[PDB]
């Protein structure tokens, strides 16, 4: 039993013997090295000047190491194997946890050099999303060893969009109060009672990115009245095709002169790395959804996150 | 006074004082470093795996050296400067004389690795033609120091297509007799008496390449009667727009299965490097002409070289 992801499946299975764990493990063992190989080919095809960057080189090496360890691992025959594969997966997850940051820093300068601006976008888009895919499958396998209720692996059986939004609201508010002394309140409307099966992992990246953006913009446009700023309003629309989360702020909007730039990696007006929007959009599209911006210059911004529903 | 080349001009000038030599020299001094820089940017943007190839790296270094020496050279103020610049130009010409071969060998293997097949074509096309441009301008400057009659620099004032074809016929025949014991005869028809101003340099590359192809094909398809093979027939058409040289052989033609490949760098059915056709076409197009093939599978091949006339 499965839940389709692009070109991949999140194994849904329940054998008491623990058989499903072996099927999963063998799947990963079949799937991971291939995808890592594609990422290594991506590094090999980078413009020479960029690929030679020490940080890019470092990540490049990590990916080779990862491929080495994965391929060196013996075919899984029993729980004892699988149990040990999990140790490797965990080590890999941890070794690669800073990869986005390293890529950002590695490319920040090196990218100025080449003529082809969209080449880096293509590379980052492809790399970050393949990576998300890899870490999802990996994390899902590990999660099958857990006995969390309302979870089949990383899949929440009854996810509440409101609850997960509130989780990331509290988080983003704190960051914001720390830097500004206050934070916009956030109201949530629409299908606030919706519950459905869903993988929270993408939400856990995207939502805090969008919230940080909205809060920062609200504060930086109300520097005279930090004690009194307009709410951020979030609207949940749940239908049979997709989930829509609209995040509306009164933070003055995105300027016409920045509009063409904000979806570029490394672009920022400063929370300062410039990856939030491009990464979030790439993630959404990778999962079959989208991320769209509506700027009302001089008033604020509406951001629309759409994510497809799990088939089944 | 000038003769236009793409984005560049072949200085036509005649001062007795030797003033025109300074204008030329200063032009080169202005023009060469820029074009070398573009080629260096081309090397920097090569796929990392290819750019790391030791031979590619070597050529890459040559180009940097070339840029260093050119930029380090002091602005030209007098004949004594110019005279010394010429020494540098000559050294560069000679240091870079094997560059095409080095690139061919450097890429032969490295190119298999990347996904994008047309990326190397674009690189070679751009590099080889920029290089041709550079060596033409350079050689032209040096040639302005000569007192050859019917030559203004590298420009023959009264070039005879028949004479230059015959030059390369004798050359290609010898190569061919050496390898096979005989060589097709060659007949030349059409405007055999034409004479007009023209830069022979491109002809000196293209013609021997096309002739070698035609002769090899004729022999390899007449292995039973090497002592008696069908002529190669060359037709000259001279009009006001362009010069057309048609090289028809009865060498059995280019097979349908090879047709899509023959214009690819490194493709060969063996005179064995696989650069003749792609280089020749790139050269022709760079100069505003073209190179077109008509295959009659089972009979032979017609090759059409078109080169624009010098405006003025
Ligand atoms: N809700 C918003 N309101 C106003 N401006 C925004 C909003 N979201 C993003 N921006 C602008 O787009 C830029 C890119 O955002 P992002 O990709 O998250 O990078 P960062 O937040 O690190 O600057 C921000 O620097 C900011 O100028
Ligand atoms: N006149 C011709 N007749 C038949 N085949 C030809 C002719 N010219 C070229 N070819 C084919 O096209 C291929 C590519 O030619 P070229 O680029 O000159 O490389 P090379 O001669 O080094 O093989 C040759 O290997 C040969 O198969
Ligand atoms: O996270 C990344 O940067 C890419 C994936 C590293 C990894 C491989 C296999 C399993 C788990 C993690
Ligand atoms: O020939 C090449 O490979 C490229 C040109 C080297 C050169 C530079 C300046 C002048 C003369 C020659
Ligand atoms: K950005
Ligand atoms: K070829
Ligand atoms: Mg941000
Ligand atoms: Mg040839």
């Amino acid at each position: 039993s499965v839940r389709l992801t692009p070109t991949m499946m999140l194994y849904s299975g329940r054998s008491q013997d623990g058989s499903h764990l072996l099927k999963s493990g063998r799947y990963l063992q079949q799937e991971l090295p291939v995808r890592i190989a594609h990422r290594i080919k991506g590094f090999r095809s980078l413009p020479f000047i960029i690929g030679c960057n020490p940080t890019i080189l470092h990540v490049h090496e990590l990916y080779i190491r990862a491929f080495q360890k994965l391929t060196d691992f013996p075919p899984i025959k029993d729980q004892a194997d699988e149990a040990q594969y999990c140790q490797l997966v965990r080590q890999l997850l941890d070794d690669h946890k800073d990869v986005v940051t390293l890529l950002a820093e590695g490319l920040r300068e090196s990218r100025k050099h080449i003529e082809d601006e969209k080449l880096v976008r293509y590379f980052l888009d492809k790399t970050l999303t393949s990576r998300l895919g890899i870490r999802m499958l990996a994390t899902h396998h590990l999660a099958l060893h857990e006995d969390k209720p309302d979870f089949v692996g990383i899949i929440c059986t009854r996810l509440s969009p409101k609850k997960i939004i509130e989780k990331w609201v509290d988080f983003a508010r704190r960051l914001c109060e720390h830097k500004y002394g206050n934070a916009p309140r956030v109201r949530i409307n629409g299908h606030v009672a919706a519950r459905f099966p869903f993988i929270p992992m993408p939400l856990d990246y995207i939502l805090p990115e969008l919230l940080k953006n909205a809060m920062r913009a609200t504060m930086e446009s109300h520097l005279d009245t930090p004690y009194n700023v307009p709410d951020v309003v979030i609207t949940i629309a749940n239908n049979d095709v997709d989930l829509i989360i609209r995040i509306s702020d009164r933070g003055g909007g995105i300027a016409h002169k920045d509009l063409d730039r904000v979806m570029d990696y490394h672009f920022t007006t400063a929370h300062g790395f410039g990856f939030g929007l491009p990464t979030s959009r790439a993630y959404a599209e990778y999962l079959g959804g989208s991320l769209q911006l509506q700027s009302l210059q001089g008033i604020g911004t509406d951001v629309y996150l759409r994510l497809r529903h799990i088939d089944g």
